[PDB]
This record gives structure tokens, sequence and C-alpha cells, in this order.
DNA sequence: TTTTTTTTTTT
């Protein structure tokens, strides 16, 4: 499988790279992951291969170089997906141009979903049409007219930067701030879009990258993009010519969750509503255009006989939930085991097949419209398409309410009733627990080899909860292996667990944030630290802390304040100025900082981020876990603690010459017996315990 | 055993 021309051709890329690029450094953990991911791209070793390569070790050249040389020989497409469209960019404008200095030959681009990009014909009514003061009965229109005189230069200056290419349509790739109201009007549905039909079909930013994928040799996608494309087998290549590198890895099974999801609305009174609206919108269809295709389900008389009978099931699920609930309020009721009373699981099993016809019949009255008076059929096409995306979640929601198991788990269910506009509403969800069969249908047994890498894969020193959760086996000829780190952490830095005088038990949570702000605070007076990082698992634990250090405001960059590339912006330029700078965030701050020297040499972690216990998905989860004779805690909790802990404690450490302090403000790392595990998946740090202040609650 | 609420993206 690896033909000698091949491994000339890696070598002769490793060697070019390495004496040509200024400070290309080699490593034996880069040669072996290369070797890895080119043994198993060729089919010479195994199926899947999931390397963990953490930072240092060079990753991404480490799967390009082989990936790349192997997609040339076999006139394949290589696949390179990562978690979100800030590292696709990092892929697509850092790494790839490399490169592309070494191989001049190289075509690649990147992939994006329709909802990023810009629509041409909707950008130019909004920059070159007038506000003339809402006009009212334009309001009601929403005639494509900018709102405000603000927004219309705003969109001038857009469609400037569109049509010399200083923007290439992409909403993450322009400067300018655009408002979510004003993307979802500068942006279009399939249906809405004209396709050929528009005078600006030719120049679509959309459909332009969408021809770029189709003869490229690497095409930088997103985890989500590539699930969406191995459903409908329409977007990529066939798996069958696919090599695919999944980078960040570790996202996979939550990503694949998301064919699992569905939250909707069922409250009775709104549901008829709906449904009669559908039925008035149906008859308006045929009336104004008469489809093509007429299918029997849009015959009145058929129609709304149908809908009744949604209609009576609804009801009757309504008075039952309704039961389960105290009246009045504000509520909830989870199903034990994910498993639904019999009459409920009919009801259900019915609505499935009843909201999945609607959802049919909106779908073919949506394409024929499109198929297709320009005002009124595009009025009618919003409608149909909201209709349709009503349905959409229903026929979804229902099909998994109806599901016994998926991937041999239950499916969480439990409905909610919810204060919103003066009135409740009744709510159903539906969560998917696993998602291994999903992964296995759509990606493991489609794709013949895929790399799986990461800086973090592992939890507890193992790769178990990977293997669980993504349904990889070493049975199916998956290997798994993990690269050391080159970085020395032990002289490199130290861990701080500060002797605070209580745990964060939910009780305490006020005496604890306390005493973490205070020392925190003792730690910015001693001036010997420029750059910060505060880390919370909750955003209620974030909030309180802000209250105690609402002095420091002018130092504190808070994550969702600003855009978080504009916020890292701001403390490096800080930094480098001399002053000191406190980044604050959650989960996002955890996972996406990657600061080296002084920009991060203290980073203070509130809490050991345990999942939520009372999260209806994590108590299904649990009950289900104890039907199979396991430990909730040890195989749920502890987990998916130590994979928080280590991606937490891994922003101080980012290269050689990062030193600094990891301030772990939870003393169960010491005091319960399974800290010990917690630390023993870290790197080797020593591990201080200063001396905690008194700390002042706040009224 | 022992634990308490984050986050992107797509058809
Ligand atoms: S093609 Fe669809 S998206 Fe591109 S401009 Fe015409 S309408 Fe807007």
């Amino acid at each position: 499988a690896l033909t000698a021309a091949l491994k000339a051709q890696i070598a002769a890329w490793y060697k070019a790279l390495q004496e040509q690029i200024p400070d290309f450094i080699p490593r034996a953990p880069q040669r072996q992951m290369i070797a890895d991911v080119a043994k198993t791209l060729a089919g010479e070793e195994g199926r899947h291969l999931a390397i963990e390569a953490p930072t240092g070790v060079g990753k991404t050249l480490s799967y390009l170089i082989p990936g790349i040389a192997i997609a040339r020989e076999e006139q394949k497409t290589l696949v390179v997906s990562t978690a979100n469209v800030a590292l696709q960019d990092q892929i697509y404008s850092k790494d790839l141009p490399l490169l592309k200095k070494i191989i001049p030959d190289l075509k690649f681009t990147a992939a994006f979903g329709r909802g990023r990009y810009v629509c041409p014909r909707n950008l130019t009514a909004l920059a070159s049409t007038e506000p003339t003061q809402q006009d009212l009965l334009a309001f009601l229109d929403d005639e494509l007219t900018p709102n405000n005189q603000e927004e219309q230069k705003r969109c001038a200056k857009l469609k400037g930067d569109l049509d010399t290419y200083k923007w290439d349509g992409l909403r993450d790739h322009t400067d300018i701030a655009i408002d979510d109201d004003l993307w979802r009007r500068l942006s279009t549905d399939k249906a809405s879009c004209l396709n050929r039909n528009c005078y600006y079909y030719r120049e679509c930013p959309f459909f332009v990258a969408r021809r770029e994928i189709q003869e490229a040799e690497v095409v930088v996608a997103n985890h989500a993009l590539v699930m969406a494309a191995m459903e409908s087998e329409a977007v990529l290549p066939d798996p069958k010519n696919l090599l695919l590198v999944l980078d960040e890895g570790h996202h996979l099974p939550d990503v694949a969750r998301d064919a699992l999801e569905m939250s909707a609305e069922i409250t009775a009174p709104w549901y008829r509503l709906q449904l009669d609206l559908f039925t008035k919108l149906v008859a308006t269809c045929m009336e104004q255009f008469r489809p093509k295709t007429i299918p029997p389900l849009a015959i009145p008389e058929r129609l709304n006989a149908h809908c009744e009978e949604l209609y009576e099931l609804i009801a009757s699920l309504n008075n039952i939930l309704n039961l389960y609930m105290p009246a009045g309020q504000e509520a909830e009721h989870r199903f034990a085991m994910g498993e639904l009373p019999d009459e409920v699981l009919e009801i259900c099993q019915r609505l499935a097949k009843l909201t999945e016809m609607l959802r049919g019949l909106a779908e073919l009255f949506l394409n024929d419209l499109s198929e297709k008076d320009i005002v009124r059929l595009h009025r009618l096409i919003l409608q149909m398409n909201r209709a349709l995306g009503m349905f959409e979640a229903q026929s979804k929601l229902w099909r998994l309410a109806s599901l016994a198991q998926s991937s041999g788990a239950p499916v969480t269910k439990w409905a909610t009733r919810e204060e919103r506009e003066g009135q409740l509403h009744l709510w159903f969800h539906c969560v998917g627990i696993r998602v291994s069969d999903q992964l296995e249908r759509l990606l493991w047994r489609s794709i013949p080899h895929i790399i799986v890498t990461s800086a973090t894969l592992r939890s507890l020193n193992s790769f178990s909860r990977l293997q669980e959760m993504s349904g990889l086996k070493e049975k199916a000829g998956d290997r798994f292996v993990a690269l050391d780190s080159p970085f020395n952490h032990c002289e490199q830095g130290k861990i701080v667990i500060p002797r605070m005088r209580v745990e964060p038990s939910i009780d305490n949570e006020e005496q604890h944030i306390a005493e973490m702000a205070a020392f925190f605070r003792e730690q910015v007076e001693s001036k010997k630290h420029l750059g910060m990082l505060v880390l919370f698992a909750s955003g209620r634990a974030m909030q309180r802390f802000l209250d105690y250090v609402t002095d420091l405001r002018l130092m504190l960059l808070v994550q969702g304040d600003q855009p978080r590339y504009r916020l890292v912006e701001l403390h490096r330029k800080r930094v480098a100025n001399g002053e000191r700078s406190v980044l604050v965030g959650l989960q996002s701050f955890a996972e996406g900082l990657d600061l080296k020297g002084d920009l991060l040499s203290q980073v203070h972690i509130h809490k050991i981020a345990f999942p939520p216990i009372d999260s209806p998905v994590v108590i299904t989860e649990g009950e289900w876990l104890k039907s199979l004779n396991r430990y909730p805690f040890e195989v749920q909790s502890l987990p998916s603690a130590s994979f928080n802990l280590i991606q937490q404690v891994g922003r101080l450490i980012r290269s050689h010459g990062c030193w600094g302090e990891v301030v772990i403000y939870d003393k169960r790392l010491l005091t319960k017996n399974y800290g010990k595990r917690l630390l023993d998946a870290l790197p080797v740090f020593p591990i201080e315990q200063p001396e905690v202040p008194e700390g002042i609650v706040k009224k």
C-alpha cells in the first residue's frame, strides 16, 4: 500500500519544508504520526486511526503531508474536517499555503454551509435601495429595504468589498459586524434562491465555492458539514473516493448527536393555529399556482381529515402530559429510562406518521414553487418554507420519541411547560444518549480509512471513553495511538491548589466564590503575571465571580462581550504593552485559547467541571448505566471531568518557553480518592498548596 | 463509592 514512489514523495516534501521554511523543526512524534497516517490512509494497516497529538507535535502538517501525497497518487480528495469555522480558517490560511510553497501545484478549497454565504441579489437590494422611515406598509411587506441609513451604508461597503474580492461573501471573513437579523436577510434558503433563474447565478459565492470543491485535492470542512454530506450524498465526492481527516475529533459524537436531538412545541391551541394556517396555505397554493404534481393529501377533504386526526392526537397528548404537572405553573416531566407508557407511545407513533406525511406534502409544494408573478410567488415560497421547517421539527421529534433505543441506549424523553409571551407553552424534547450506530453508518463503514486526531482524545489516561462514545473498536481494525507531549511541564510550570476552607458543593457556592475571588485578587495584586485566564463551569458562577471583581472591569475581557477573536486581539495588544490583562470565560475559552508565554502565565480554574447531575439526559443515562450494572459516577461524571480538566489545564503550556501556574480552586483534587486519578491524567506538574485569605461574602 | 448546566454547525 505504501509504494516506493509514495514514500519518496512524502520524504521529499518533508525535507523541502524542513529546510526551506524558517523554524520548521522535526520531531520523532511527528515522524511517527506521518508514518501512522500514511499506513492507515494507504490501507496498509487496519481500518481507522485515532491518534492523539498533543500541542507541539505538529499535528496538522503531520496528516496533511501524507494525506496530500496519497490523494495525488490516487486521484482522490483529501477532506480535512475540523470543529468550527475559525479552525477551518486556520487550516486554510496558515497550514495549506505553507504546503503550497513546497507544492506550488496544490489545489485546495474550503467548504461551508449555505447559511454562511451572502446572497448577492439580497445584498444589492440592501445596498442600493432607500430607507424611507420604515414606510409602514413597506415594513409590513418586509420588502428588502435597509431598515435605516446606517444599515444602507454598511451594506454598500460590504457590496464594494464583495465586488472587488476584498470579501469572499462568507459571514466570518469580514470585519464589518453583521447583526443576526441582517444576516437572515442577506442570505436565503435553498428554495428562496433563484438558482439558474437569477441574473447573479454565475456570480454567487456559494455555488462558486461548491464548484471549487469538485476539482480540489484538499477540501477543508467542518464536522457538521461532513456529517450532512454523508446523509445527503450531495456536497462531497463519493465516500469510497475520500481520504478523511477528522481533526478536533473528540467533538465527533456530540456532532453526531444533532441527528438525534429535537425540541418542539406541542401545545394544543398553537397547534390548531398551525394546522389551520397550513390547510389554508395549501389551498391558496393550488389556486394561485397549480403545482405540476398534486398528491392525494393535497385534496382538501383528505388534507383536513388528516389534520383533524393529527390535532385530536396532539390534544390527547396535551391532556395526558398535563396530568404529570401542576396546573397554571411552569413544570417539567421526564420519562424514566426514556420509556413511554403504552398509550403515549402509540400516540407518538401515529404522530410520527402524520407529521412525516405533512412534511412530505410541504416539501413537494416548496420544490414546485421554487421550480416555477414573482412577488406573489415569493411570499408563498416563504410561508411554505416556514411550514416546512415546522413539520421537519415535528416529524423528527415524533420519530425520535417513538424509538425504543438508539445505539443500544434509551433516547431521553421529557416535556416542559414554559412561559413565553404571557402564556404557558408545552414542549416535547428528545435527546439520543448514544450515537455510535450513527457514526458507524455514516462514516466508519462508509469511508475506507479515517484519521481521528486531536490534542485531546483520552480521558483518565485511556481511550475507553472515546471507544464507547464513537464506536471505534480494535476488533474492527481501528488503532489508537497516544503521542507524547514534547514540552517539559514539570520544569515549565506548576499546579497550585489553594487551601480553601470549603469544597465547591452546592450549598457552599457563595463562600467558595468569595474565597476564590480573594485569592485571585491577591494574585492580580502581585503583578507577577500579565496574561491571566479565569475559567468557569457555569455562567452562573462566572457572573457571581464577576460581582466580586467589579473594580477590575478595565482589566477584564469577558466571554460574550465581544467575539472571541476580538477579545483575544485586545488581550494581545495590552499584554504586549506591559499591562495586566485577564480573560474570563466558559467552555469556549477552555477549548479555544492558544496563548504562548507572556500572553497566558496564570490559569484560574474555579472548579472541576463535573456534568450536571439533575439534567434529564444525564439522569436517563445514569438509569441506563445502572440497569447494565455500571456505576454512573465512574462511567459518566468522572471521565467527563477528567477530559475537561485536561483541556482546561492545557491552556498554560502551549510552547517551549511557556511558563506559569494553573490555580485550581477545587480542593477535592486532594480531598477525594478520585482526586488522584484526575491528577494522574494530567501532565506531571509540581503541586503547591498556599494559604487562602478570608473570604468576605457580598450581600 | 459520587457528582450539579457549555456550544457550534448543517441539510
Ligand atoms: S443565486 Fe440564490 S443566492 Fe445567489 S444571488 Fe441569486 S438568489 Fe441570492
